[PDB]
């Protein structure tokens, strides 16, 4: 019902925003026939009615912090159309604006991402790929999780049970959220940098986690370490994360120590 079936005519690709294994994501423009408007969109052209039932689930996602699937073009390839996020991804945003981001901005992004995920959990959906590269910036104070439904490997964002047993729950998403928060607090550092992906399980089983980012007080880093608990049920719930980070965002200077914030 809310899945607009497009014809090649109403949309045209411009630049390539990203690519690899699943297909290419392009910057584009959507000028539907019946209308007289040009809407900037992002087009994920996948490789060759197989995944059309997943697209109807993606089209039904109705939350301000989750990207909704606008339309689809079913030809020899599947082409997925969505609103273009003009500021790009949050990972590139925190790297580019590294020296101008205050504690209120980071804590609010934490609330927004937790909210979008808690919406997916309420809808009985699992993301399977939450990362700062997959959080997009609509405006600097409005972020949305993208790539929902593309999952049907990002080892350094995977929970232990996902690497070992291929288990994907809402609790494995919480682990990936903990890593996404680490990416925001370190201004886009790569998790377990240098460290090969084949030994991440060894490191996790050993007891090793991502280090405390300098700007985090103990209170913020404790939320992150709870997301990375071996026991999935001991991790915080997405609705507790909204509560923890919303309270922190009320007095942001107590929880994050930013040079050039107060
Ligand atoms: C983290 C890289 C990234 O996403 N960068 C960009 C994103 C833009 N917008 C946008 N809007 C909606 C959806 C997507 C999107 C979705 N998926 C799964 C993507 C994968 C790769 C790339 C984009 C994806 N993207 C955007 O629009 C203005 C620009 C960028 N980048 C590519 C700008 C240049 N960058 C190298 C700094």
């Amino acid at each position: 019902a809310l899945l607009r079936i497009l014809k090649e005519t109403e949309f045209k690709k411009i630049k390539v925003l990203g690519s690899g294994a699943f297909g290419t994501v392009y910057k584009g423009l959507w000028i539907p026939e019946g209308e007289k408007v040009k809407i900037p969109v992002a087009i994920k052209e996948l490789r060759e009615k197989e995944i059309l039932d997943e697209a109807y689930v993606m089209a039904s996602v109705d939350n301000p912090h989750v990207c909704r699937l606008l339309g689809i073009c079913l030809t020899s390839t599947v082409q997925l159309i969505t609103q273009l996020m003009p500021f790009g991804c949050l990972l590139d945003y925190v790297r580019e604006h590294k020296d101008n981001i205050g504690s209120q901005y980071l804590l609010n992004w934490c609330v927004q991402i937790a909210k979008g995920m808690n919406y997916l959990e309420d809808r009985r959906l699992v993301h399977r790929d939450l990362a700062a590269r997959n959080v997009l910036v609509k405006t600097p104070q409005h972020v949305k999780i993208t790539d929902f439904g593309l999952a049907k490997v990002p080892i350094k964002w995977m929970a232990l049970e996902s690497i070992l047993h291929r288990i994907y729950t809402h609790q494995s998403d919480v682990w990936s959220y903990g890593v996404t928060v680490w990416e925001l607090m370190t201004f886009g550092s790569k998790p377990y940098d240098g460290i090969p992906a084949s030994e991440i399980s060894s490191i996790l089983e050993k007891g090793e986690r991502l280090p405390q980012p300098p700007i985090c007080t103990i209170d913020v880093y404790m939320i992150m370490r709870k997301c990375w608990m071996i026991d999935a049920d001991s991790r915080p719930k997405f609705r507790e994360l909204i509560i923890e980070f919303s309270k922190m965002a009320r007095d942001p200077q107590r929880y994050l120590v930013i040079q050039g914030d107060e």
